[PDB]
DNA sequence: TGTCCCCCGCGTTTTAACCGCCAAGGGGATTACTCCCTAGTCTCCAGGCACGTGTCAGATATATACATCCTGTTCTAGAGCGGC
C-alpha cells in the first residue's frame, strides 16, 4: 500500500505540470500539412488532451485491471 | 598380437531446459453471400487408333585390330664379404 501510495504521489506531484504540458501541446502546423504527427493512440482514444491527466490515468488503470487495454498500448501512452 | 590413441566413467561448474505465469496478435476455425466453373447433354469433327507396308538402323559374321593384363628378361640399386 505504501509503495502504491508513493507511486501515485509521484504521479500527482508532477500532475499540475504534465496537465498544462499536454493542454498546451503546441503542434506545429507544417507537420499538420503533410501528416507526420503520431496519431497511433489518438484513433482509439488513448490521448490525454483536453482532460486532467490523473483522472484519465485512474480510468486507464481501471480498464487495465479490467483486461481490455492491450497492455503495451497503455505502456506507450504512459 | 600390440598399441596407442580414441572413447568412456566420473568430478566440477556453468547452462540453458522446464515448468510457473502473462499477455499478444497473427491466425485456425466457423458462418454466410455470392459468383464462376465445373457437373451434365447435343452434335460433330478432327486428332487418335488399327491396319498395311517401304524402309533404314541394328544384329549376325568374320578377318582385322585393339587392348590391357600377365609374365619373362634385363637394368640398377642395395647389402654382404673380402682385401689392403
Amino acid at each position: 500500500w505504501t509503495t502504491i501510495y508513493e507511486r501515485l504521489l509521484e504521479i500527482k506531484q508532477m500532475n499540475e505540470r504534465v496537465t498544462k504540458e499536454i493542454n498546451t501541446r503546441s503542434t506545429v502546423t507544417f507537420a499538420k500539412d503533410l501528416d507526420l504527427l503520431s496519431s497511433q493512440l489518438s484513433e482509439m482514444g488513448l490521448d490525454f488532451v483536453g482532460e486532467d491527466a490523473y483522472k484519465q490515468v485512474l480510468r486507464l488503470s481501471r480498464r487495465l485491471i479490467n483486461g481490455d487495454l492491450e497492455h503495451q498500448w497503455f505502456e506507450e501512452s504512459l
